[PDB]
């Protein structure tokens, strides 16, 4: 088999599609991953395993055949141009593979190049979709595009939303890209999402980065409208740690916010005071673009605290020292917290991070809510942060959320085990690819 994995620019898009690539390669498939060269060569220069040629995994390999971007530096501006070059170029690359005994059986794309199922359609090549957010978020988008349930509008900005097989969200707990008020540099992601929901008809399979028991009933309901397959999580399918060793177990407050979120300086300074004040141990990831910490922060907290510029998150998350996780609640981060058994402290910023935060707190039951997101735009005072740090590590539910945590970590490892739901959804989808052939 030979499947073509096409992904939009961005760390958050490429990583999961790569992980879907290392997985299909593990199953005797040859995968060719591609992404715009402008950001592609940036992966080249910044990654150790570049591409001299295929890179075997199990009995399959992963080739690299980047799309010529035709874009040297000169968001909506680039999206339209990229769509232009992609349709220009992608048949030319598929046509090359046609004459070298490599007819492509399937294409895989993510929502932020939603036009890809159109080239798949014209060229006769079946189209599938890698969805990188939860299944509650997919349902948010699908119901909204087809307008099957009512959302906030300009005339009612605080309307609740009642999605089937979901807890009733609130106006600011629906994925922020469906809100009718959106920054004009971001409207282009709203349009990409919505365009992908228009192209769903042409698509025979949606591969979702979640597993069957995390969103059990939801996946059953939407599976009648939609061809949804849970195959996750993908990260588990396929000096920092020396320091945490010295600490006692379940003791270190962990603090990341992914590699895009940039908090506000006032929010930084309320957290540093919070940590100082309750005097907890911590590992706070402070990625550079320059945030300042209070005068004598480092000396005051001592060896109880530690600030770093980057962290092996998956590793760190698998540590017993960790007491909790202050997170921006991206999908992969919510799932890495779930699968590893760690309680969370939710600081949603934008997008679907406000839905996942509603889920971590009130559904999966694995922690405490610190903020409600950009639409709240309320600098959270250190007093409250200190309260949630107490609530999640010492307080009356602290062990019940620990319990709930260690049970979603059980179910995650069963989903990915040999004859588990997530793994047999993979092999089946691979089994479907042959039956076309
Ligand atoms: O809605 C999205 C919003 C943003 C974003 C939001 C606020 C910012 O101040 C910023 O610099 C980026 O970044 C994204 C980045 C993504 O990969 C996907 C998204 O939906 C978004």
């Amino acid at each position: 088999l030979h499947v073509f994995l096409v992904s939009a620019p961005g760390q958050g898009n490429v990583t999961p599609m790569l992980r879907l690539a290392k997985s299909l390669a593990s199953k005797g498939l040859l995968v060719t991953f591609s992404t715009p060269e402008s950001y592609g060569k940036e992966m080249r220069k910044t990654n150790d395993d570049i591409s001299d040629q295929p890179i075997l995994i199990g009995e399959g390999s992963i080739r690299f055949e980047f799309l010529d971007d035709e874009w040297d530096e000169n968001l909506d501006a680039y999206a339209t141009h990229l769509e232009r070059v992609g349709k220009q170029n992608l048949p030319r690359m598929f046509k090359k593979h046609e004459e070298e005994g490599r007819p492509i059986s399937c294409i895989i794309n993510n929502p932020f190049i939603p036009w890809v199922p159109e080239v798949a359609e014209s060229l006769g090549i079946p189209s599938a979709l890698l969805w990188v957010q939860s299944c509650a978020s997919f349902s948010s988008y699908y119901h909204f595009f087809n307008d099957l349930v009512s959302f906030p509008t300009e005339s009612n900005l605080k309307k609740d939303v009642c999605l089937p097989s979901m807890p009733m969200l609130k106006y600011d707990e629906v994925p922020l890209l469906l809100y009718p008020i959106v920054p004009l540099p971001i409207i282009s992601l709203k349009n990409a999402m919505l365009r992908q929901q228009k192209n769903l008809s042409k698509t025979f399979c949606v591969l979702v980065d979640t597993f069957q028991q995390l969103e059990d009933e939801l996946i059953h309901y939407l599976s009648k409208l939609c061809p949804i397959r849970p195959i996750g999580p993908l990260f588990k399918i396929s000096d920092c740690i020396e320091w945490l060793d010295s600490k006692s177990p379940s003791s270190v407050v962990y603090i990341s916010f992914g590699s895009i979120v940039h908090l506000k300086q006032e929010q930084i300074t309320e957290i540093a005071y919070a940590l100082m004040n309750i005097n907890i141990s911590f590992l706070w990831v402070m990625k550079p673009p320059q945030h300042v910490l209070p005068q004598g922060f480092l000396e005051k907290v001592g060896e109880k605290g530690k600030v770093v510029k980057w962290s092996p998150q998956e590793q760190v998350l698998s540590h017993q020292s960790l007491a909790c996780f202050v997170t921006h609640c991206g999908w992969n981060s919510s799932m890495e917290a779930l699968a590893n058994g760690i309680r969370v402290v939710t600081l949603p910023q934008w997008g679907d991070q406000v839905t996942n935060a509603k889920f971590l707190v009130d559904v999966f039951g694995v922690g405490v809510r610190l903020s409600r997101g950009d639409l709240e735009d309320r600098i959270i005072p250190r007093e409250e942060i200190e309260l949630r740090l107490l609530e999640v590590t010492s307080g009356e539910k602290a062990t019940e959320m620990k319990h709930n945590a260690l049970r979603w970590k059980k179910a995650a490892e069963e989903a990915v085990a040999k004859d588990g739901s997530s793994s047999k959804n993979l092999q089946e989808f691979v089994d479907e690819l042959n039956n076309f052939r």
